[PDB]
């Protein structure tokens, strides 16, 4: 069984919920099923455990951009990584919440990730896509405020999902919602960057 | 109103610091220059006062929108709703978090605002958007989420600023980064709606 993944998920919903100064350990424990001092044999502290969550959604989030190299059709990997953005937004609203809380809080504990390997990955990527840009495959638009924009906009459907639900009535987890969100993202996105 | 202005911007900032529930009237107070008893005749309670510190940053927000006429040139006006979203961020930028930050917990004190006045300002606003889309002064996007685009890109670089800093070494205190931020984001966004 898998009892540091049950503990994760267990630690993103009481983050989610509480915060991380409200969070208490046997809370977590609790709704993992393990006891406080099981749960300290994975996580050495409440700090670690929630970096540890805030990584998990890293990856989630950055795997598609990690894929991307210099041969592959830029508009349609643009198009793919938004999708897969918005389906992260539909199947783990809670934490895009989380990491934004952190982020509101002015990353006190999650900077490191940021400055370092967040920081190197993007300036990686924006080279290639600066490439694009070279090439004349993609318009020239900044590579670095493209990315901004994608992360932005996939990520609001989540974090500001009760203005959305006001004004639209709607969530992610209606079918039809969610393909019309794709679709205008990318279309916006997409027809922002076509080269003309 | 400057101590009605005092106070909200003590609030703003107590809020801010301690939560809406670590808050106490009387930290407000003191920060703000007046007694209790003299905030309580500008704000009843607690709740109405934080409720009116968001309604500040909507009020600000929502300005440019609430200008839009049917006669405008919808490409021009959509550029300079741009720019003026990304002046608020630059200046505003700890009124963005916290409006964000209620929205992260579900807007638990704002519902009302968003579901009445908000609500019927962007189906108004997005009428006359759909008009310039039927006309073909615009390509074919559906209003709302051309509107969450905005809010979205724009706010994201306030409530992201750490990350956008670890990033790029810029905030948009930096005056080159701001120019540059304000053209990228218009660059998508108006390339992305203009008829073709
Ligand atoms: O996808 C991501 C990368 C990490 N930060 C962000 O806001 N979105
Ligand atoms: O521009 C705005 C006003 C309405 N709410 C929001 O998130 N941003």
């Amino acid at each position: 069984s898998a009892k540091k993944k049950a503990i994760l998920s267990a630690a993103l919903d009481t983050f989610s919920q509480f915060g991380f100064h409200g969070t208490r350990l046997e809370q977590i424990a609790e709704l993992a099923g393990v006891s406080k001092t099981n749960l300290l044999y994975y996580f050495p502290s409440k700090e670690a455990l929630y970096i540890a969550v805030l990584r998990q959604i890293l990856d989630i989030w950055l795997a598609p951009l990690k894929a991307f190299r210099e041969d592959f059709a830029p508009l349609a990997a643009i198009k793919e990584y938004i999708r897969l953005k918005l389906e992260v937004s539909r199947d783990y609203p809670q934490a895009s919440r989380l990491f934004c809380m952190e982020m509101l809080a002015g990353a006190p504990l999650l900077m490191d990730e940021l400055t370092g390997d967040l920081k190197a990955l993007i300036d990686e990527k924006s080279a290639l896509i600066a490439g694009w840009v070279k090439s004349g495959k993609l318009a020239p638009i900044d590579p670095q405020h493209l990315i901004f924009m994608i992360w932005a906009s996939t990520q609001h459907y989540a974090d500001f999902a009760p203005q959305v639900e006001a004004v639209t009535g709607a969530t992610l987890r209606d079918e039809v919602f969610f393909n019309q969100t794709v679709e205008n993202v990318q279309r916006i996105i997409i027809e922002g960057i076509r080269p003309r």
